[PDB]
C-alpha cells in the first residue's frame, strides 16, 4: 500500500543518516575528541586535522561500537 | 498488507536499537572511553563506573554528536 512506501522510506533515510559524511558508503563508526562530532568511517576520519562538522582541532579519533551496526567491517 | 507490518517491525527495531541499554528511554548519546562502546543516555553513563557490555572501567564519559539524533 502507499504506507509501505512510506515506511520503506522513513527506514532509507535513518539507515543513510548512519553512513559515513565523507566516502557515504561506509557506516559511522568514529568519533572526533574533544567535539564529540561521530559523522565518519575510520579511514575517513583518520585524516582529519579538523572537525569537518564543528572545524575544532581533532586531538585524537576514538572508535565507536555501536548497537545498530550491521556491516561486516563492524562485526 | 502484510509487507506494511513488516517494515513497520524492522523500523520499530531499528529505533529500538538507538535507545539507552539500561533505562530503555533516552536516545544513546554517550560513549565510554576508553573501550568505546556506545549504549547508554547520559544520565545513566554518569551513574556507570564499569561499562555494561564489557566491564571495563570508565575512565571518562564522551559525548557523542550524531547525524540521527
Ligand atoms: C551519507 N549518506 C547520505 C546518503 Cl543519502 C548516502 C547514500 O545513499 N549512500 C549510499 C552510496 C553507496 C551505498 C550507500 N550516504
Ligand atoms: C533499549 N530498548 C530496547 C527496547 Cl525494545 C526498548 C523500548 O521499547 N523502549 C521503550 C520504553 C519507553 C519508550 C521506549 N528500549
Ligand atoms: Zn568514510
Ligand atoms: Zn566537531
Ligand atoms: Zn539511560
Ligand atoms: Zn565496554
Amino acid at each position: 500500500s502507499q504506507q509501505t512506501r512510506v515506511l520503506q522510506e522513513k527506514l532509507r533515510k535513518l539507515k543513510e543518516a548512519m553512513l559515513c559524511m565523507v566516502c557515504c558508503e561506509e557506516e559511522i563508526n568514529s568519533t572526533f575528541c574533544p567535539c564529540g562530532h561521530t559523522v565518519c568511517c575510520e579511514s575517513c576520519a583518520a585524516q582529519l586535522q579538523s572537525c569537518p562538522v564543528c572545524r575544532s582541532r581533532v586531538e585524537h579519533v576514538q572508535h565507536v561500537y555501536l548497537p545498530t551496526h550491521t556491516s561486516l567491517l563492524n562485526l
